[PDB]
Order: C-alpha cells, then sequence, then structure tokens
C-alpha cells in the first residue's frame, strides 16, 4: 500500500514502511548534489532523517511517522545522483519498523 506525505511516498510491505522520493519532491528541490543522514535510529514524527543540498535549495527530509530506522540508503552519501533516480532501488531514504498503523492509514493515498 502507498501513502505520500510530506512530498515523499511511504510503501507499506508487512511490517517495514519504505520512505523514498518523488518526483514532486525532485522537481521542487531541484538536483541533489550532497545528502547526509542522521544517527537517531528512533524517530517521532517531524525528526530530521535526511539532509540535502539541491540546486535550487538545501532541506531536511523530516519523518511523517514514528518508528524504529532499520535501513538507511547511505550509498546517497557517496553517490547524490541516486536521489535524483526514477528508480526505486536507487531513490529510497529509510525503512522503518515499529509503525503504527493507524497513523500510516491516515495518510493521504499515492496518486491522489
Amino acid at each position: 500500500m502507498k501513502k505520500i506525505a510530506n512530498y515523499l511516498l511511504i510503501e507499506k510491505t508487512d511490517d517495514r514502511y519504505t520512505i523514498s522520493m518523488t518526483p514532486e519532491l525532485q522537481d521542487d528541490i531541484g538536483t541533489i548534489g550532497y545528502a547526509e543522514f542522521t544517527d537517531n535510529d528512533h524517530l517521532a514524527v517531524d525528526d530530521i532523517i535526511l539532509n540535502l543540498e539541491a540546486s535550487k535549495t538545501v532541506m531536511s527530509v523530516l519523518s511523517p511517522l514514528a518508528g524504529a530506522v532499520v535501513e538507511r540508503n547511505e550509498a546517497a552519501t557517496l553517490t547524490p545522483t541516486l536521489l535524483n533516480s526514477e528508480k526505486a532501488e536507487e531513490n529510497w531514504i529509510v525503512v522503518l519498523t515499529d509503525v503504527d498503523q493507524a497513523a500510516f492509514d491516515a495518510l493521504e493515498d499515492a496518486g491522489s
């Protein structure tokens, strides 16, 4: 199941929630040239996940969900090109567990 929040894609697969870039966010910030993750494994809503420098702005990716970080796309720090891609294996940011079902359900559906 796919949701959108904070211009991020959130996909539920079993107990794991993958948070990725969207084309809308890419278009709004421009080309990413730098990407640095925070080291907090227990996120609250609005906690910083990832700091970006891009051609139109710098910004922070803020978590739309409380949860526990199980995977970060640390490849993007070496190769920020990945986060400008359309490919799901390249443009993901983090995977969370220990997410509240109702809080995910309350997000807007991806597409509309």
